[PDB]
């Protein structure tokens, strides 16, 4: 019976070493998942920056265009007034609003940072275990 | 008998710690899943804004083309009235702009499938302890 | 008495081992699916960059044509009268992020539990 107890003790100790190895892997997975998610966060911030920049450029361009056409139309009409013509000199002078939208990922970036933090609180305490 | 009770004690201690470690795993699965779902929403919003901006751009160029045509016609009519060899027909056109759109439908489907399978992987803590 | 307790201990150990290998099997599936999810996000980010940079190019090409049309129109008007801003398009470059993301995915896939060693 003494032998049998030595065997069970041998099994238990071998199993623990493997279980510690397994949980070490798990900690590596958590670390790498966290890193990956942090990289995705960065990419998302960079996307918003460029997308919002492009929206601002579009808005500013449209504003300038509207002024250009207004000035041009004013000039053309004044020329027409001088020429005594029945033809219309008041076309091409205006620009409709084009509905430029913007990206705000504030809520999403915040939740993503939050999950990253809580993920990093999931690490197994291996020293306690093994 | 003495050796047995120390062994049973080791086993119970190990089980407590193992169940605790798997609890950490389940939390990690939950937070990974939450993170991916949040990324999914961000991707959807990015697509909406990118496609809106492509529509705004097409809509702008469309109006611009009409404005340049009307302006060019007026200038040509003035040149015709003035009896001039100088060209009144320049600045009247816009070349095609080539606006493209984003379609993440396939990616969104695969991401959802991966999130659902992730959430099938929880450890049954009650079975274990 | 003593043998009876020893059988219960062996039984407890085997049952726990069975449950532990099943649990780590789940862990491996979680690793697989997290990896898949991240590769899918990666593809999405590449497609976003493509469409964003194309739209930036279109905007530049447009602005270029516009400056020329306005110069021509301005010349025409001035000639009739005689007879009588920089748009900063930025571009998205995720190359560093894509490289780090790929590194994390590869290393995550190096964390699989060896179920055979455990079992
Ligand atoms: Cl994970
Ligand atoms: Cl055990």
């Amino acid at each position: 019976l003494q032998e049998n107890q030595k065997i069970l003790a041998a099994s238990f100790n071998k199993a623990m070493t493997n279980i510690v190895d397994a949980f070490t892997g798990v900690n590596d997975a958590i670390t790498q998942t966290s890193q990956a998610l942090q990289t995705v966060a960065t990419a998302l911030n960079k996307i918003q920056d460029v997308v919002n920049q492009q929206g601002n450029s579009l808005n500013h361009l449209t504003s300038q265009l509207r002024q250009n056409f207004q000035a041009i139309s004013s000039s053309i009409q004044a020329i027409y007034d001088r020429l005594d013509t029945i033809q219309s000199g008041g076309r091409g002078g205006s620009l409709d609003q084009i509905n430029v939208t913007f990206l705000d990922l504030e809520y999403e970036m915040k939740k993503l940072e939050e999950a990253i933090k809580k993920l990093e609180e999931s690490y197994i305490d291996l020293k306690e275990l093994g």
